Formats: C-alpha cells, structure tokens, sequence
C-alpha cells in the first residue's frame, strides 16, 4: 500500500521509562501509531474509496498486486475519529467513536520503525485502568512478533510501513487483514469487515487481556516466530474452519486467576479491586538467569495502593503454583480436557526464540463478533457444565458481549494505560 495523503499522519505522543534499577529509571519520548485497517484506504490520484463497506472496488483492486499499487493508507484524525487521546505517560482508548469501534496501536521508537523489546530476562511494566471496561470488551496490552520497519525492506509495494501501522501479524493468523506482505487481500475476499485468502502469523505474548471482570496472561507459540504468510483453511485461528489447522497456537497457556479458581482475587472490590487503577508486572525468567537461556518461567505481581500481591496460586486439582511453566502448562491442559496445541508449536522454549527476535508492544480495545469475550470473563463453551474445571472464567452472562449491544450500551468504555516501564528484573518497582 501507498503512504496517503488526503489526511496527515502525525502520531500521539507517548513516554515510557526503560530502567536499570530500582528508582533508577530514563524517560524515553516514544510516541504511537494506528493500525492500517483501521484506516480509510484511498486511490492515490484522486480520494475514491478502494475499500466500500465490506468490499474492494475492482476498478482499482482488480487484483492484489495491482490494488497495492494503486491505493493507499489514509493519516488518522486520532481523537477526533479514532478516539485515541495521549497525554504524558498515560494512552487511552475510547470504545465507541462516532462509526469507529475500538483501536489498535503499536508503540514508535520513530516515526517509521516500531520500538523492538527483547523481553528474555526481563520485566514488563505499567499501570492500568478498567473500571470503565464491561462484560464483552477486551482491553489488551501484548507483543507480537511483528518487523521493525512493518515489512517494508521486504515488501516493495508497501511503501507506508510501520509510519502507517503495517505488518500485523499474531497468533491467530488473521485473514481480515486489507494488506499483507505488500498485497491487498482481494482475491478470496469473502464479505461479513471481511476475511480473505491469506492471513499473517507470528508469536504472540499476551501480557494483558482483561476488562474490569476478568483477566489472561498468554503465551501462544508459532512454528516460525516471527511474521509469517498462511492461505486458506490452513492459517488456523479464529476465521479458519479448523482452529488447529495451522501452524501457531491460537489457545495458548493461559492464567487466569478465575478460570484457575480463585474467584475472589480479581474484579470490582476484590483482592485486585478493578473500580480503581492498579499496576501490573510481568517477569520473563530464563533457567539460567541470563539474556541467552530458555524461557522457563513467567511471573506476575500487582501492586493496589503500593501494596505488592503475587499472583493467586491455581486452586485447581493436580494443577501447582502461581506462574506459566512448562510444568503448568502441561497440567492445565490435562486437568481441563484441552488439546495440547502449545507444546505442540513447541511451548515456552519457542515462545522463547520469538522473544529473542525482538517484538511490538500492541495496546488495543476490542469486542469479540465471533465469541462474545466468553472465553475470557463468562462460561465459555456455553454448551457445558459451569461446575466442570475450566468452563467458569468470570462471571458475566452468557448472553453478553454481542456487539451491537455493547456498543450501543457502553459506547463510552475505555481503557487508560499508563507509567510504562520496562528493565532488568526487579528494576520496575520495590
Ligand atoms: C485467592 O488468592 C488470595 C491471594 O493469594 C488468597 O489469599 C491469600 O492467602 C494466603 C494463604 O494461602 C495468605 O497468606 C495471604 O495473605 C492471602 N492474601 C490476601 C491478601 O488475602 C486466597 O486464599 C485465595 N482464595 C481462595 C478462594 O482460595
Ligand atoms: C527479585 O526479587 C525477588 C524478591 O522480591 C527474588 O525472589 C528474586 O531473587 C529477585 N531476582 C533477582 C535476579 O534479583
């Protein structure tokens, strides 16, 4: 895609803090930057729609190649239209914004080139707010395997790049994407948003999908770390007929407090009490405590009122402790009856190899068209019993999260991020 002009792109600022020690932390000027397919995509002559509704226009996208060349990602009206505001250190994403639903956003070292975290032997940062956040929406902060420069130094025909939001890829591979690999997603376009023939995959950390009800932290593994074209059916994910089909784990290991069964550790005026702002940390230990080692460990501490709470420990029989291991992993997959994708794509230890590539810092606002959030705060194959581990997630209605209910409800949901501080392990707090 081309780098449009009707709409200027200037990009919000943001500051975070990289740390070497405790008290002992560097304000970074980063700023940040819209996704592409959140953009209006328009003919680089004139300002005529490539992209109407649910549907290419072949007078211009008559073919993948040819739409690429001749069209072009729009700047964004980042409050205004996207409900994107940033103030120092803190983002916040509104929901409903005019005819636009929700975000996504990737952090800027510059104007053009995303900021790279290595996260092996490393902790993860920042404070958090979504007592504005109900049953059925996700704020998400998470890491994706995604190119620095958003595909440009291999992809000719995207000349927009990271500037424009380029180069998506996660877990699910997903096949709504309008451009990938410097190819609109024309041929196969299969209308609703839409879903095409190709798709893009790469590992995925998910540090942080939760709303004010309930919580995950995720690793999903891929075969190839790193961003990767798929086609058809056998991208797997969501859009795919057979979720397994592909080459990445579109479930992962999941932790989530409520789902382990603590039920009185996360929400509005429990232990974490979700109606006031509360920080959350993520460390990625290796087994030898070094920056070259295996992934082998990931922990997490809250901290509410300076007061630091680890983790709940998994209340679940025959499943132990407090953190992701490969151990955890393997038990919890066990105990609830889920197939074993993750070990699958080669578990932590590739989780591991993604890190070292380096990856994105994604923050997003979401509903769920295909599964309702029930995954995360409801009972989640709803055809089940709620009593049978790993059913019960939160506790929101099954009739919940529907997208048009949601955004007619609670259009004025957000989630605000804040304080980003990334360093050596035990750096970003006391
Ligand atoms: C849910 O998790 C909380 C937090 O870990 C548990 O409360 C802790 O219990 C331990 C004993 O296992 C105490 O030493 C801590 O002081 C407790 N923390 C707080 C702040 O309460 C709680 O027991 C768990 N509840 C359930 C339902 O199992
Ligand atoms: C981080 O601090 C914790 C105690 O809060 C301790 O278990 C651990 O050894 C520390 N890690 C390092 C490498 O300093």
């Amino acid at each position: 895609q081309q780098a449009g002009t009707a709409t200027a792109e200037n990009h919000p600022p943001l500051t975070w803090q990289e740390c070497t020690a405790p008290g002992s932390c560097t304000t970074q000027n980063g700023a940040v930057v819209l996704d592409a397919n959140w953009r209006w995509v328009h003919d680089v002559n004139g300002y005529t729609n490539c992209y109407t509704g649910n549907t290419w226009d072949p007078t211009y996208c008559p073919d993948d190649e040819t739409c690429a060349q001749n069209c072009a990602l729009d700047g964004a009206d980042y409050e205004g239209t996207y409900g994107v505001t940033s103030s120092g250190s803190s983002l916040k994403l509104n929901f409903v914004t005019g005819s636009n639903v929700g975000s996504r956003l990737y952090l800027l070292q510059d104007d053009s080139t995303y900021q790279i975290f290595k996260l092996l032997n490393r902790e993860f940062s920042f404070d958090v707010d979504v007592s504005n956040l109900p049953c059925g929406l996700n704020g998400a902060l998470y890491f994706v395997a995604m190119d620095a420069d958003g595909g440009v130094s291999k992809y000719p025909n995207n000349k927009a790049g990271a500037k424009y939001g380029t180069g998506y890829c996660d877990s699910q591979c997903p096949r709504d994407l309008k451009f990938i690999d410097g190819e609109a997603n024309v041929e196969g376009w299969q209308p609703s948003t839409g879903i095409g023939d190709h798709g893009s995959c790469c590992a995925e950390m998910d540090v942080w999908e939760a709303n004010s009800i309930s919580n995950a932290v995720t690793p999903h593994p891929c075969d190839t770390p790193g961003q990767t074209m798929c086609s058809g059916d056998d991208c797997g994910g969501t859009y795919s007929n057979d979720r397994y089909a592909g080459t990445c784990d579109p479930d992962g290991c999941d932790f989530n407090p409520y789902r382990m069964g603590n039920t009185s550790f996360y929400g509005p005026g429990k232990i974490i009490d979700t109606t006031k702002p509360f920080t959350v940390v993520t460390q990625f230990l290796t087994d030898d405590g070094t920056d070259t080692g295996t992934l082998s460990e990931i922990k997490r501490f809250y901290i509410q009122n300076s007061n630091v709470i680890p983790q709940p420990n998994s209340d679940i029989s025959g499943v132990t402790g407090n953190s992701i291991t490969t151990e955890f992993c393997t038990a919890q997959k066990q105990a609830f009856g889920d197939t074993d994708d993750f070990s699958q794509h080669g578990g932590l230890a590739k989780m591991g190899a993604a890190m070292q590539q380096g990856m994105v810092l994604v923050m997003s606002l979401w509903d769920d068209y295909a599964a309702q959030m029930l995954w995360l705060d409801s009972d989640y194959p709803t055809d089940a019993d709620p009593t049978t581990p790993g059913i019960a997630r939160g506790t929101c209605p099954t009739d919940s999260g529907v997208p048009s209910d949601v955004e007619s409800q609670s259009p004025n949901s957000y989630v605000t991020y804040s304080n980003i501080k990334f360093g050596p392990i035990n750096s970003t707090f006391t």
